[PDB]
Formats: C-alpha cells, structure tokens, sequence
C-alpha cells in the first residue's frame, strides 16, 4: 500500500538534494539514512541525522550501514534539542551501526574523516558497534585489544601520537543513558512499516539493500537529483569542465564556491554520458532537474553525450580507471539557450519554449523522464510533473 | 523484454542450490558471480566460475564485487580446458575484482581465506586489482608498497612469517597475459545484454547492486533456494537443533556431512523465524524447496513460527545480537508427517496430501510461495510451478 523511495545524486555532489528532500518528506512517514557518515547536510547543519526531523509525523532512522561518531550524533542531538526538538521521541539509531572513535580520525590522519577506518573495522569483524555501549564489560575489553593494533599501527608504524585508552573509556562513559532510548533493530522497524503501508524514503548521501537490510524489489521508485550543468571540486578528470567565461558565469550564477573553503567549484557543461552510468547502477526512475536558472541568458547550451578517448574509439559510459581519461574530450550536442528568466517558475508551461527543449533533449538522451524541476530555493518553487510517493 | 534473476540460499549454506542454479542456465543466456570469493562449489569443485560455463549459450561474468585468487582462478580454467572446454571465450572479468594474494591468506592465518583482508584493502582504497595486472610497474610499485605496511604487520605483530615481495613478482609475471583476452567492464556488459532483452541470473554465494553494477529496480525475481529443514555447520547458536534420534535420521539421509571433513552438520527442523528474516533483507518472491523426502517417513514434523526469549517475550524475527539468543527457545507449530516416499515425483498432484499440507502452511506463514520443489538429484528431478524467467 506504501511506497519506497530512494533520493540520491547522479553527479560529483551538490546536485541541491536538500531543497527536494525537504519537499519529499511532506509525503513520506519514514526517512531513513543507510549509508556513509557525517560528510554534507542540510541548513544548524545537520551531518548525521536524517532530514525529516521537523515535521512532527516523521520517524528518522540512522540503519545499519551508516557509521557514525557518538560524540557526533550526540551533539547534534543535543543542538536540535536546544531548539525544542523533541529529537529522542522521533530518532532510531540501529544497534548494529559501527563506531567511529578516535583512533579512526587518527589512522585517516597519518595516512594523509574516520569514515574508512570504521569501515575496516566492521570488515575484519572487529568493529565496536552501538550495541556493545550496552555491555560495558566488551566494550572496554574489545576498545583495549582494538588500540593495542591501532596505536601501534600509529606509533609504530606512521610515527604518530597515540590514542589514550582512559582517556576514551571516559569520553563514552554517559553514550549507553544517551543513546538507549533511540537503538533498536532498524531494519525489523522498517519492514513493520512497510506492511503498514506507510510511505518510505531512503535517503541516499554500501547500498540500501545491505545498508538497511530492505529487499530490492521493495524499492518502488529512484529520485536522481540533478543539476543543469556538471561541477567537481576535487582534482582529477572532468571532460565538460569549462575554463573560460561560461564556466565563470556558471559558478557565480550557481554561487559554486565551497561552503567551507570559499574556493570555487569546478564548473561544466551537462554530462549524459556520466548520467547513464547513473542511471545504470542505480536504476533510476525519473530525475530532479536543479538550478535550471543558473543556465538563463546564455547564447548557446552544450551536452556531452559520448566521450572519444585517445584512439579516437567512441565511448558511451565514461571508462572505469581514472587514467583512461587522459586525452580524452567529449563528444558535444548543441542547443539554443533562452534569454527569459526562468527562476521560480511554477508551471512548465510558463518557462521559455529552448528552456523546456532542453529538458526534452536530456529526456530523449537519457531515456528517463524529467519528474521534478527545481527552479529556486523555496519549497513552493518546485515543479513535480509525477511524484516519487503516487 | 528480458527478465533478471537473482538465486540465493535462504538458510545456513548447504541448501542445495548447485541443481537449481544449473536448471535455472537453461532459460539464462548471462550469469553473473557478484560477489564472495572460493568459498563452495557446484560438482570438478568450481569456486570462481559462475555455474553455466557447460552451456554452450550462456556467457559468464565474474563482477567487480568478486575478489579473486588469480592462480586459482587460472587453475579453474586450465583444469576446465583440459576437459576440452572453450572457457575464454565465454568467461569474462572484471577489471575492477580486488586480488587476493598470499598477503592476504598469511594476514588470515595470523589471526586465526583470504577473502576478507582483500576485501579490506579494498575499503582502505588500497587494494590491487584485475586492472593493475596491466599496469605492470604500477603492480610491483603497489605490492612492493603494500607489503611493506602487510609484512610489518604479519612479522613486527603477530610473529608470522612475511609474505617474499619477489617471489610473489615472479608468480605474477604470466597473469596478465593469461587473463587479458577475458578482462572488460563487466557492469557496461550486463547493462547491453539487458538492453538487447537476455536473461541474466545472478548467482548468488555486497549486493547485486554494488557487486554488479546493476540498479536494484531492474531486479526481477529472487529465488530463495530454501532446504525443508535447517542444517548448520559451525558452532553457535540454533534454535531448531535436534540432538535426538530424528535429528540423526535427518543427518543420514540427508548426507549431511562436511565434504572435507565429513564431520555431520547440525540438523533440526525447519525454521520460519530465520526464513521472516531472509525474504526481508533479500525481498524474496519465491521459494525453491530441496531435500524434501529427507522428511519421508517421519510420524510428525515441526515448524518454528516464533522464538520466546529468556524474558518470555515472542520474536517473530531472529534477534540482531548473538548473544541474545542464550536461553531462547523456538515455538513450534506440528503438522503429520506422511510415509509414502516423495523422491523424483515430478508433478504436484502425485505428493501425498500430507507433503502437500506441510508445503502449504510453509506458504501461508512465510507469505511467498513455493515456485519450485526438488524431488532429487536428477534436472528432470524438478516440479517447477512458476518459473523465475517466466
């Protein structure tokens, strides 16, 4: 009776998921993260707890696969409660969810957050999860023979402080009380919810599968969030990056700088040929169009739908090892731009006629259908042509 | 126009799925292994090789959520083309498989195959892969620079031996010529033979998701090849366990004894509180029943349909925690057993109504049904009521 929703990016990231999430959640009871750690968020700025979190008939669960740092959880907690949430009637934490502790950031550091050691930990069947908080025996006994490896791998090996044993044994002493009111067996809540018929949405940032321990063909529906043109911010390939005066007009349209660094994004074209491998490895069903209007005014769009390496061979998905792009360039269509603006526009009707045959060349293109256009940051400034939940 | 496949075992391993999965090949043009390593084969003993190498029709995928042993894979294949079978023409790889080498078997070792330390270089973005073969100063420049970090920890910390850098080159120095005519981007590959309508089954030991590179709402059907009783092989807990004389007769006739070992396997009754759980987490739309006339013979049979804890408290799934099962206890339904013999029946109808009963109420509490029964070894051994291609 409900449906089961996946929201992730088709990108290099922001791809402005959080204005859609948001929006999503007006439909749904259930958000659930399933994956990664405390690396992005929505505006306080919320790293690890799921996005539903305002509205009042929201339940937000952090499944299995993400990772996550206590001390972390706890302090977003404790700032969402400053400002009234009732956060621990509404949160569920699975007691199967790793631990990311010092030693993890520390391990990060001396190979140069935390995120991939903990990862490692669950792999080699020695990670201290949520649920050793509740047995105080194990969780000092397993934390002591964990830092005996840890800390020597550190000093001995990297040359690198250590990481106190007491020390830590204090820091986690009020995590068990804090937590035990929120841990329980998330995917067990989840398929509870799922027979209810209630609506669910995954909230992408491991798979949902394995993440959340939720079949496959119980997902009805994946939202991919996409914008208008293509941005990176680290090193590496990018075949649409554009380094002249459209690149710079994109990025300051777009406000492409790092929310952190202030240092620019790297700004491009849209890539198809990106798209599909998205597309492909994650089934996506419909995509959400993003900053459409950062586009208004330019003379001329392109669209990179094949790539040639450098044989001159024609590429229809971009190659598997990073050292195949060198001398690679993309293979371009070109549209007409429009001049009309375009920012929070409410019906498709009402953009301009090269605005909407962009979004149907990037339909034809990619074979999926555009469902959502965002065209500014309110929630009303959304255009859902067929939503997630019908 | 084509349909996907996935084939699991629902249970502890030994569901018999080495039958199945052959009589699934005939419908399939493509099987993929997405993930796990040589753990356990169908009968030659084939770890690595997807099961339909012996169709002419069929191509074989060995995906990127496989790691691999490279001499063991070779040594499959030569011992496959001994017996005159043209494998690298239909036997295809990832470049993207993890190896698994003898650092990775030593690292095993010291803490008591293989399978995990490869999958932890993998997550510490540090491991070499099918792809590295081809790259051959950068496969000795990683593994010289990986073993420095595996040997010190293999000798400075647990007191093993180390792993011989040159040794391992000169091991090496063939396996990319051996391999190459096989290795492609697997994903791109499954991803056409879905666009040109062929079935795929995907044969399960990570997801298909991440391990094939292949989006969870393309997935079709998934088969849970389910044994009528439950067996275990290691220690711990399990609730259906029968140490009596019926349990006995189970063991025998259903030679359930460890191929190498030829240790006897825990047996007990079927268990639906373990099955609640499978379909779940694998979305699973349809049972395979094996081993059934096993049960022939018996005067009554039992289900578990719910476990009471130590507490009393009713579980209708298994609890996340394994200690959590100390002093649990299953809660049995019984039905009548029947005596005339079940083995090689090939239509429904010839069953006594007793099997039939038994298979029945397995439906009703499971909510899925049964789509195919074995009868015995034999192909033609099978009552296929629903087929998973169909």
């Amino acid at each position: 009776m409900g449906k089961n929703v996946v929201v992730l990016g088709t990108q290099w990231g922001d791809e402005g998921k959080g204005k859609i999430v948001d929006l999503l959640t007006q439909d749904a009871q259930v958000v659930v993260r399933y994956q990664g750690g405390h690396n992005a968020g929505h505006t306080t700025v919320l790293r690890l707890i799921p996005s539903g979190m305002l509205r009042p008939n929201v339940t937000c669960y952090i499944a299995n696969g993400v990772v996550l740092s206590p001390q972390a959880l706890l302090s977003e907690i404790k700032e969402l409660e400053g400002n009234g949430i009732n956060v621990r009637e509404r949160l569920r934490i699975s007691l199967a969810c790793p631990l990311i502790l010092p030693y993890h950031i520390a391990l990060d550091k001396a190979r140069e957050r935390g995120i991939g050691p903990a990862y490692e930990d669950k792999v080699a069947r020695r990670a201290l999860r949520v649920g050793d908080l509740f047995h105080r025996d194990r969780f000092a006994n397993k934390l002591t023979e964990l830092l005996d490896y840890h800390n020597f791998v550190l000093t001995q090996y990297f040359k690198q402080p250590a990481v106190d044993l007491e020390s830590l044994l204090g820091e986690s002493l009020q995590w068990a009380e804090e937590l035990r009111p929120m841990v329980c067996d998330v995917s067990a809540c989840l398929h509870e919810h799922r027979k209810q018929g209630e609506n669910i949405l995954f909230e992408g940032a491991g798979s949902v599968i394995n993440g959340a321990g939720f079949g496959p063909r119980y997902i009805d529906y994946v939202l991919g969030i996409t914008k208008a043109y293509t941005t990176r911010v680290g090193g590496g390939p990018f075949p649409t990056e554009l380094l002249d005066d459209v690149g710079k007009r994109i990025a300051e349209r777009g406000q492409e700088f790092g929310a952190v660094t202030g240092r620019p994004r790297r700004c491009g074209w849209f890539d198809a040929v990106l798209l599909k491998r998205s597309i492909e490895l994650n089934s996506i069903s419909g995509l959400c169009v993003t900053k459409l209007d950062v586009l208004d005014g330019l003379e001329v769009l392109r669209i990179a739908v094949a790539y040639k390496d450098r044989d001159g061979n024609i590429l229809s998905r971009p190659p598997l090892a990073a050292d195949d792009f060198n001398d690679l360039l993309p293979v371009y269509e070109e549209l007409p731009g429009w001049q009309e603006s375009t920012a929070d526009v409410t019906v498709m009707s009402d953009l301009p006629a090269n605005a909407r045959a962009y979004l149907k060349r990037i339909e034809e293109i990619l074979g999926i259908p555009i469902d959502m256009l965002s065209t500014g940051p309110e929630r009303d400034s959304t255009i859902t042509l067929r939503g997630p939940f019908l």
